[PDB]
């Protein structure tokens, strides 16, 4: 579904609760998550954090493709 | 991974827990957000824009992508 | 974004929190996810199924492309 969804979840969020924020993340992904962490809730990132181990483990459950082989014969 | 995840996922919501629904969300995303919000437990929604505000952080943080430019040199 | 994010999300888990795992799914996707489930806890499955849930709505809701025709016309 390519992207144009943020701003549509965004205001999704900026709609159901007037506390939603999503601070600019500039920085790079490792500064955007340590800076909505040290910006965010940290109990929102404690959540977000669960967000991310969460979207982790799905992609990784769901990563039929990275598949290490292994031994078919017995011997 | 493309989709034939929803209904995999979905199963493995329907399994792990009865009370899992997913209400047929047939109008637009802004509608089928605020169906599920209108429908869904408005905790489970509390939590769902919670997870599309993580959703949106996530995926703002990680979009090294769009980068706006700025001043390379110093004058 | 393509992946190279679930070690840097993975990381930002890892360094965020002590107690954060990610289990080697090994299995399929529905055995990474109930092993997920039968492994990690209980309650982190139990917000990881929301999550899934969540990120199931959230995907189904922004699912117009999946769109059923209807009637156009009156008679």
């Amino acid at each position: 579904y390519g992207n144009m969804t943020e701003d549509h979840v965004m205001h999704l969020l900026q709609n159901a609760d007037p506390l939603k924020v999503y601070p600019p993340l500039k920085g790079s992904f490792p500064e955007n998550l340590r800076h909505l962490k040290n910006t965010m809730e940290t109990i929102d990132w404690k959540v977000f954090e669960s967000w991310m181990h969460h979207w982790l483990l799905f992609e990784m459950s769901r990563h039929s493709l990275e598949q290490k082989p292994t031994d078919a014969p017995p011997k």
